[PDB]
């Protein structure tokens, strides 16, 4: 219940998931005249957003968002929303309307966990488009396998879409995506490199376990990957 392209080259990864995920937000713009699209942070995506970037689409009508976030200001060194500042909402994609998770202009003793969720729940849109990554933990969105908040971020019985995490083995409090919210969304791709988490993907392929979260996705009755990996 995924589907897996393998790239030699990372520059052609990234591409070739631009342009999967351009058809997708097309498919959305065609359907109903607006997409929302959910990105995740870290380095490995850069170079896809870049490419994503530079396509043609009716940005103007797409709203863009992230899949978890660092609870942190958004000009610091490890806000997502800053990253995702520097390499997608650039050249035609600068148009999207970008879809806050934390507030800009405040400050870190501003910042509380459970005041965060509640703005970011206020502006929250279900994705059409969600790309996903992976940590060598079997983690995705800030879904942490030690977090206390983990039964609440798997728990969709009221379909709350955000949830506050701590991670326990990385930095800041976060919020993030749940898994009812990753379950729901129509198109969802999994972007990762190197293979050290080839062979935690490939565990996590092997059915649910709680100690590497994407699993329960990969899992998840209705959702049906699309996983780029490139060496």
């Amino acid at each position: 219940m995924f589907v897996w392209h393998e790239y030699e080259n990372a520059a052609e990864a990234a591409q070739s998931l631009a342009d999967a995920v351009a058809d997708a937000l097309q498919g959305a713009l065609d359907e109903k005249g607006g997409a929302v699209l959910a990105v995740s942070g870290g380095r490995s995506p850069i170079a896809f957003f870049n490419a994503l970037s530079q396509k043609d689409l009716d940005w103007k009508n797409v709203g863009i968002t992230l899949a978890d976030e660092r609870i942190v200001p958004t000009n610091h060194a490890d806000s997502n929303t800053g990253l995702v500042r520097e390499y997608l909402l650039k050249n035609k994609a600068a148009a999207a309307v970008w879809i806050p998770m934390v507030e800009d202009g405040k400050t870190e003793t501003e910042l509380h966990p459970d005041a965060v969720v509640d703005y970011a729940l206020k502006h929250y849109k279900q994705p059409d488009v969600l790309i996903l990554g992976m940590g060598n933990d079997g983690h995705t969105a800030s879904i942490f396998p030690k977090a206390p908040q983990f039964q609440t971020a798997i728990d969709g019985s009221a379909g709350v879409a955000l949830v506050h995490t701590t991670p326990v083995t990385a930095p800041h409090e976060r919020i993030s995506m749940t898994l009812d919210a990753i379950a729901h969304t129509g198109h969802v791709f999994l972007a990762i490199q190197g293979e050290e988490k080839k062979a935690v993907f490939d565990q996590a392929a092997q059915g649910e376990n709680r100690e590497y979260p994407i699993s329960l996705v990969l899992n998840h009755q209705g959702v049906n990957c699309h996983v780029f990996y490139a060496e």
